[PDB]
DNA sequence: CGCTGCGAAAAAAAAAACGCATCCCGGTGCCGAGGCCGCTCAATTGGTCGTAGACAGCTCTAGCACCGCTTAAACGCACGTACGCGCTG
């Protein structure tokens, strides 16, 4: 048939339907929330990786996604991601 | 005479007429979203191994107080000049 490319739309599509149930979402907006994840993934790697090696670590923990998020969002944005990003972990944990 | 009243006359300004552009109404019609069909490869399980990082401390650096001598800046005020600011043609 053809190679098969991933994204992140369908992913895009339940938050969406979580957020505004009765709202879509045009192919050229769903390409821009793409690029904007993808772009966002890179951020907190890239400065995730930086603070491990500068500080020796050859392990990338969630402690390090948390101090990349700190330092990339701004001030609300920040507390609110670090907010739902700690919930998420815990949760995780207790589950096994 | 002065006052005044009026009658312009002069703008103001208003109003209103015109005509133009921006909105919105309601029925077309087209295409891409949105939703199914299979299906395939990437996530999960579970479980083995071995080493990254947590801790418990051991060291000696280097960063925080205190302390007067000695200046070179700061504060500051007064005087005056060059510049910033606004109006017009």
């Amino acid at each position: 048939k053809r190679s098969r490319k991933e994204s992140y739309s369908i992913y895009v599509y339940k938050v969406l339907k979580q957020v505004h149930p009765d709202t879509g979402i045009s192919s050229k907006a769903m390409g821009i929330m793409n690029s904007f994840v993808n772009d966002i993934f890179e951020r907190i790697a890239g400065e995730a990786s930086r603070l491990a090696h500068y500080n020796k670590r050859s392990t990338i923990t969630s402690r390090e996604i948390q101090t990349a998020v700190r330092l990339l969002l701004p001030g609300e944005l920040a507390k609110h991601a670090v907010s739902e990003g700690t919930k998420a972990v815990t949760k995780y944990t207790s589950a096994k």
